């Protein structure tokens, strides 16, 4: 695949796994999702930051 892939996902990758608190599908969906659309990378990552506010505690 073009270098494209590698330099997006570079920027939002490891860091969507990082929330603790993610569902085991809600984690494996966002990486997943990174496949299905690179250029979604900066609204997946966001993405994962919301579920994890939304199941974190208080």
């Amino acid at each position: 695949v073009d270098n494209k892939f590698n330099k997006e996902m570079r920027n939002a990758y490891w860091e969507i796994a990082l929330l603790p608190n993610l569902n085991n599908q809600q984690k494996r969906a966002f990486i997943r999702s990174l496949y299905d659309d690179p250029s979604q990378s900066a609204n997946l990552l966001a993405e994962a930051k919301k579920l994890n506010d939304a199941q974190a505690p208080k």
